[PDB]
C-alpha cells in the first residue's frame, strides 16, 4: 500500500561541486538544468511526526505542488530506504484524507492532527538532475544546492543523491564505485528532514554517543546479530564523522573507534565468515585510518577517496550481503543457528582474554594491551544482549574505565579498575 524510495545520499564538499558537476556531463545521461524547489515541512507543537521517523512536507515546483509523507525506513551508510507515498495537489494546503491509513502507526489519523500542524521548517534548493542506466536499472542522480531554514537558525544544502527509479541496488552501488574516486563526496544519514528537525530545536550541539550494548532480537539467528552489529559499526562510523567534519575535534576517536568495531566484528564472526571475504575491505580501512591518523582538517581527511572507499566498500559489503557466496555447509549452518548460544560461547572466550592479560599489575607496558583490551571490549558490546542491560553494563563499566585509564595514562584510575574488573563474576551463562 506503500511505496519505496531507495536512495544513495552524498554530502558534497562544497568547492567540489563545480567538478563534480562536469564529471556528471560526461555520463552520457539525460541531463535537466537546475529547477528550484521550495520545501515546506509541518510538525505538532509536540513533535509527534519526528517521534515516528515521518516527515510530512508540501514540495512546490513553479506553481505546481506535491503532498510527500516519508515513513520510518532503514538508513544504511548513505542508504535511505524509506517507504513514502505522494499525492498531487492543486494548491498549498494539506489533505491528509488522501494518505493511506497503513502511513499512520495507528490505522487511523489522529483527530486533531489538521488542527495542531505548523510549518516548523523550510528547505529551498536548486535541484539539477541527469538520468541514468546501469545493467538493467534506470537511476536519477541530483545535485541539489541551498538551505534548510527553521526560522532563524539556518544550514547549507550541497549534496548528490542516487536514487533508484528501477532495478537492483546493486546498481546504485555500481554507480556510487565510479564517483568516489574523486574527492570531495562523503556518504550522508541525515535526511533534510532530521536537519531541518534539529534546526528547528535551535540547532543545539550533537554529543559524541559512546556505542552501548547491541540487542539483538530474542530468536535471531547468528546472521541477524553480524547483519545488526556491523549496521550499529557503520552508524557510529556515520554519526561520529559528521559531528567531526562539523567541527567536534573529540569525535575524530570514535570515527577511529567505530573502524576498530568493524574489524572487531569482522574477526568475532571469523570461525564462520573466512578472512578472504574482507580482504579488499579490510586493505581501504587500514588507508583510510592512515588518512584520518594524519590529517591537518577534518574537512580533508572525511572528503578524501580513502574515507570514501572504505565508507562504499563497508555500505556494499553489508547491504549487499557480501559474505553468503563464502560460506561452506558447515558455515551455513552455523550462521542459521542461535545468535544467544552463540554469544554464551563468544562471551567466555572474551572473557578468558581479560583474565589472562589483565590479572597482573603491568607497570609500564599497559599501552602495548590497548589492542587486546579494546577488541574484547567491542566484542562483548556486541555479544552481552541477551542479558539484563544494568547487570551487563556494570560489568563492561569496569573494563571500560580501565580502558580510558590507560589511554589517558592515569596509573591510580588503571589499578582502581583493574582490581574491580578482576573482582567482578561473569553474568553470562
Ligand atoms: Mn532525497
Ligand atoms: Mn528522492
Amino acid at each position: 500500500a506503500m511505496a519505496q524510495e531507495i536512495e544513495l545520499k552524498f554530502i558534497v564538499n562544497h568547492s567540489a561541486v563545480e567538478a563534480l558537476r562536469d564529471h556528471l556531463n560526461t555520463l552520457g545521461g539525460e541531463h535537466h538544468d537546475p529547477v528550484q524547489l521550495l520545501n515546506i515541512y509541518y510538525e505538532t507543537p509536540d513533535n509527534w511526526l519526528r517521534g515516528h521517523d515521518m516527515g510530512l512536507r508540501i514540495r512546490g515546483e513553479n506553481g505546481r505542488y506535491e503532498m510527500t509523507m516519508k515513513v520510518a525506513g532503514r538508513v544504511t551508510g548513505g542508504l535511505h530506504q524509506r517507504p513514502e507515498y505522494n499525492v498531487a495537489l492543486s494548491e498549498p494546503t494539506l489533505d491528509l484524507a488522501q494518505l493511506p491509513t497503513e502511513v499512520w502507526p495507528n490505522g487511523e489519523l489522529p483527530a486533531d492532527l489538521a488542527s495542531r500542524v505548523q510549518p516548523l521548517f523550510s528547505t529551498d534548493f536548486y535541484r539539477e538532475k541527469w538520468l541514468v542506466a546501469v545493467d538493467d536499472s534506470r537511476i536519477e542522480i541530483a545535485l541539489d544546492q541551498g538551505e534548510v531554514k527553521a526560522g532563524e537558525f539556518a544550514e547549507p544544502i550541497c549534496e548528490l543523491e542516487l536514487e533508484l527509479l528501477s532495478g537492483d541496488t546493486r546498481a546504485v552501488l555500481k554507480l556510487a564505485n565510479q564517483l568516489v574516486s574523486q574527492t570531495g563526496l562523503r556518504q550522508g544519514s541525515l535526511s533534510k528532514a532530521a536537519r531541518g528537525y534539529h534546526l528547528a530545536q535551535g540547532n543545539p550541539a550533537r554529543e559524541i554517543k559512546p556505542t552501548t550494548i547491541l540487542h539483538v532480537a530474542a530468536k535471531a539467528d547468528v546472521e541477524q546479530g553480524l547483519e545488526a552489529a556491523f549496521e550499529l559499526a557503520l552508524a557510529q562510523w556515520q554519526y561520529h564523522e559528521e559531528l567531526w567534519v562539523r567541527g567536534n575535534d573529540a569525535a575524530k576517536e570514535q570515527v577511529l573507534a567505530a573502524i576498530g568495531l568493524v574489524r572487531h566484528a569482522l574477526m568475532l564472526f571469523g570461525g564462520i565468515v573466512p578472512r578472504k571475504a574482507s580482504t579488499h575491505l579490510r586493505d581501504l580501512l587500514t588507508q583510510c585510518e592512515a588518512t584520518i591518523a594524519s590529517a591537518v582538517s577534518a574537512v580533508t581527511a572525511v572528503y578524501s577517496t580513502e574515507t570514501a572507499m572504505a565508507k562504499l566498500a563497508l555500505t556494499e559489503w553489508l547491504v549487499s550481503k557480501a559474505w553468503q557466496p563464502f560460506l561452506d555447509a558447515k558455515a551455513q549452518g552455523k550462521i542459521s543457528d542461535s545468535f544467544k548460544r552463540f554469544a554464551d560461547i563468544h562471551l567466555s572466550r572474551h572473557a578468558a582474554e581479560l583474565k589472562s592479560v589483565f590479572c597482573q599489575p603491568l607497570g609500564d607496558r599497559y599501552h602495548d594491551q590497548l589492542p587486546r583490551l579494546t577488541r574484547d571490549i567491542d566484542s562483548i558490546l556486541l555479544l552481552a544482549g541477551y542479558y539484563d542491560p544494568v547487570v551487563a553494563q556494570a560489568w563492561l563499566e569496569n573494563w571500560q574505565g580501565l580502558r580510558h585509564a590507560i589511554a589517558t595514562g592515569q596509573r591510580i584510575e588503571i589499578e582502581h579498575f583493574r582490581n574491580e574488573a578482576n573482582n567482578q563474576e561473569p553474568f553470562w551463562l
